[PDB]
C-alpha cells in the first residue's frame, strides 16, 4: 500500500511528542521525556485510501540530513508560548530546503499549545510566515487533540498534490 513518510521537526519541548503519540496511542503524555529519535508505523484510511503512515519523531537538542534526506513530507512545530520556537522555525524550514535541493517540499506549519492562555506569539504573525512559505497554517493542542488529525492528513493531501 501507499507509505507517506513524515517527519516531524521543531525546537525541543514544543510537543512533537506529545502530538504523534495523540495521533497514535490517543492519549496526552505529560512528562518530561526528550526524545532522540522514534519512528511510529500506523495503517490508517485517510479520505478512502488504505495508507501506512510512517512517522518518524525527531529530537529538539541541537543525524538531522539524513532524515530530512528521505521525508516525503514535514510537520514544522512551534509552541504559541515560546518565542524562540517560532523564530527557529526558520533554520528548520532552511535545512529541509537545503538537504531536498528544493524550493517546495510538502511542509505544514504547526502552532501547537493552544489550549494555553500565555500565548507571545499571535495566531496572525503564523499566518503571515506560513503564507510567504507558501504551506498551511494549523493550531493544535496535543492535550485536547484540536487540530492533531487536522495537521497529520492536511500534510498528507500535501504529499498527494506534491
Ligand atoms: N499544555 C500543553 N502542554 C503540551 C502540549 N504538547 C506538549 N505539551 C507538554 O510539553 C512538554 C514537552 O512535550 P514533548 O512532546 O516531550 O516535546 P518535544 O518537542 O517532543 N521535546 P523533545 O524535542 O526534547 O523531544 C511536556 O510536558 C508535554 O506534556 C500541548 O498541546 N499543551
Ligand atoms: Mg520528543
Amino acid at each position: 500500500m501507499t507509505e507517506y513518510k513524515l517527519v516531524v521537526v521543531g525546537a525541543g519541548g514544543v510537543g512533537k511528542s506529545a502530538l504523534t503519540i495523540q495521533l497514535i496511542q490517543n492519549h496526552f503524555v505529560d512528562e518530561y521525556d526528550p526524545t532522540i529519535e522514534d519512528s511510529y508505523r500506523k495503517q490508517v484510511v485517510i479520505d478512502g485510501e488504505t495508507c501506512l503512515l510512517d512517522i518518524l519523531d525527531t529530537a529538539g537538542q541541537e543525524m538531522r540530513d539524513q532524515y530530512m534526506r528521505t521525508g516525503e513530507g514535514f510537520l514544522c512545530v512551534f509552541a504559541i508560548n515560546n518565542t524562540k520556537s517560532f523564530e527557529d522555525i526558520h533554520q528548520y524550514r532552511e535545512q529541509i530546503k537545503r538537504v531536498k535541493d528544493s524550493d517546495d517540499v510538502p511542509m505544514v506549519l504547526v502552532g501547537n499549545k493552544c489550549d494555553l492562555a500565555a500565548r507571545t506569539v499571535e495566531s496572525r504573525q503564523a499566518q503571515d510566515l506560513a503564507r510567504s512559505y507558501g504551506i498551511p497554517y494549523i493550531e493544535t493542542s496535543a492535550k485536547t487533540r484540536q487540530g492533531v488529525e487536522d495537521a497529520f492528513y492536511t500534510l498528507v493531501r500535501e504529499i498527494r498534490q506534491h
